[PDB]
């Protein structure tokens, strides 16, 4: 029953078409009256040099506006990232207020940030031809700091993956090999950013999708904790499920642009549009600090076995990190099995998925979302029965489905109790070593289209510390070698269920392919989150700062 979803598909496709038509005749007039500007130049500049360009008038917004649209436009033709040009931000790109912290910086926008006039799709058939009323508390945000918000890009059906396709608007390529995914589920930005379209864009995260997309396309990303920034306007699949929350953050190019974003974020504007935001400004002598640190550090969380590369990363970021004089402490946080299995998989799927499926109703199914749908349509005894079969020779997936059944409000309490326990008991632990900040790898590299699906188990890093709601980064510190990519060949995981066996193909011909590692603070502390983000991209990648 699925016609008035082709429907969808086809209007989509349209707007996409005509958004990009729109675009290019937009770029094609500038181009004509302007045709010595420096365009290469202006890409590449930082954007903390590009932000004081427009601050002194050496740089025109419409010069700077043009040309990074120029250049989204020529890399989506190869990735298939953008999938809607924002209408008025031409018109909002003459009214920018001039002493804005952003002032004519084009942003990109992940799908799910409203937009005045524009649809949030998310994928999905249902939410097609349903504009939103206005912009997001977010977009309103950056736009009074200055901001051009100029395009939507691609997110896979539904949000819930760490891969990049749907239905509507179609697959989304990793700019570094068109075989890999972006990451997800902020793919198109992850894919925009990491190919020069876009100097910074914002993206959210419940199991790592800030992180996945940054870090397979090797670029950098921050997520605060959940209730740092405004989620008022955000368009969702799922609402009222408060266990394993939401949180949105930046994505940019370097670690300097994030700690630019927040900054501007954190303002009274925000504030005063969102008073359920507790109103703590950006702390620019803590992001600024160059005190030695001790950073808790670990190989593998000893669930999802680090590819070669991952390891390799981990470990000279630490011995750098020693030779600048922090002092590097072994740390694990306790119970990671329980955190991913009981909480987060409790968290998420409380109900059994019910809600979620809603909105597959009519749709089609994505084939980067796996089998997911398929599991999560079957009766609540019929995964018990196949969860008892399993536990035997199967663990993981066994603890899987017996942990996304539906339960009732008095079973939703405890669990909720419990994930409060746990991140006291994490504190806990992080506080008897004297912890300031946590050093860990970062799945990667880039994983084959349509994998990331049927690879469940690796989001284990990331997931983690959305359960725990700890604000979590990522930076890109390597790429792949010949003999990291040789060495997967002698890559096992430590259980041997399909979530491994998919893994290990997944992640094999990626020679040349960024990996980063993850820092990771405690609740409220984005800013020496950055700092110490900032102390990694600068031993490990000088020529960023
Ligand atoms: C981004 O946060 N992606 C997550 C992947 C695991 C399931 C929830 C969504
Ligand atoms: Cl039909
Ligand atoms: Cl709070």
């Amino acid at each position: 029953g699925r016609q008035k979803a082709r429907g969808a598909a086809t209007r989509a496709r349209q707007k996409q078409r005509a958004s990009l038509e729109t675009m290019d005749k937009a770029v094609q007039r500038f181009r004509l009256q302007n045709p010595d500007l420096d365009s290469e130049a202006l890409l590449t500049l930082p954007l903390l040099q590009l932000v004081q360009k427009l601050q002194s008038g050496e740089l025109s917004p419409e010069a700077v506006f043009f040309t990074y649209l120029g250049k989204a436009w020529e890399v989506n033709k190869g990735t298939n990232c953008v999938t809607s040009y924002l209408t008025d931000c031409e018109t909002q790109l003459s009214q920018a207020p001039r002493q804005g912290l952003l002032y004519g910086v084009p942003v990109s926008l992940k799908e799910c940030f409203s937009y005045k006039g524009h649809d949030s799709t998310l994928g999905l058939s249902l939410n097609e031809g349903m504009p939103s009323e206005s912009d997001c508390v977010v977009v309103q945000v950056l736009k009074l700091q200055g901001a051009v918000p100029f395009v939507h890009t691609n997110v896979p059906q539904s949000m819930f993956s760490y891969d990049c396709s749907n239905p509507l608007f179609g697959q989304t390529m990793n700019p570094w090999k068109s075989s890999k995914s972006p990451g997800g589920s902020s793919g198109g930005e992850g894919a925009l950013i990491g190919s020069g379209g876009s100097p910074l864009g914002l993206g959210t995260d419940i199991g790592g999708s800030i992180r996945f997309p940054s870090a397979f396309c090797g670029i950098c990303g921050l997520k605060p904790t959940g209730n740092r920034l405004s989620k008022s306007g955000l368009k969702g699949c799922v609402y009222g499920q408060t266990a394993v929350q939401l949180s949105l953050g930046p994505m940019a190019r370097d670690v300097e642009s994030l700690a630019l974003c927040l900054k501007a974020l954190l303002c009274e504007h925000l504030f005063t549009l969102d008073p359920t935001v507790p109103p703590l400004p950006f702390r620019e002598e803590v992001y600024r600090s160059s005190r030695p640190l001790r950073v808790g550090y670990y190989e593998t969380d000893n669930y999802t076995m680090p590819s070669p590369a991952m390891r390799r990363a981990l470990i000279e970021t630490k011995q750098r990190l020693e030779a600048a004089g922090h002092t590097l402490i072994p740390f694990l946080p306790n119970n990671i099995p329980y955190a991913l299995e009981v909480l987060s998989t409790g968290g998420l799927f409380s109900d059994g998925g019910r809600s979620f499926l809603q909105n597959f109703k009519g749709d089609f199914v994505d084939p980067c979302l796996g089998d997911l749908i398929l599991i999560l349509r079957l009766p609540s005894w019929f995964k018990r029965l196949l969860s008892l079969l399993l536990k035997p020779l199967f663990p993981r997936l066994a603890a899987f489905l017996n942990n996304m059944r539906p339960r009732s409000a008095e079973k939703l309490w405890k669990l909720q109790h419990e994930i409060e326990m746990y991140r006291q008991s994490v504190i806990a632990q992080w506080k008897a070593m004297n912890l300031d900040v946590l050093l860990t790898p970062m799945l990667g590299p880039a994983l084959d289209l349509n994998t990331p699906g049927r690879a469940t188990g690796a989001v284990s890093y990331t997931m983690l510390y959305n359960c725990l709601d700890f604000p979590a980064g990522v930076v890109p510190v390597t790429t792949v070698t010949a003999e990291d990519d040789a060495q997967m060949e002698l890559y096992k995981g430590y259980f041997g269920d399909i979530w491994d066996i998919i893994l290990k193909k997944a992640m094999k011909n990626s020679v040349g392919l960024p990996v980063a590692v993850q820092c990771v603070a405690l609740p409220w502390q984005e800013e020496l989150c950055l700092r110490f983000m900032r102390e990694v991209e600068q031993l490990m990648t000088p020529q960023k700062q």
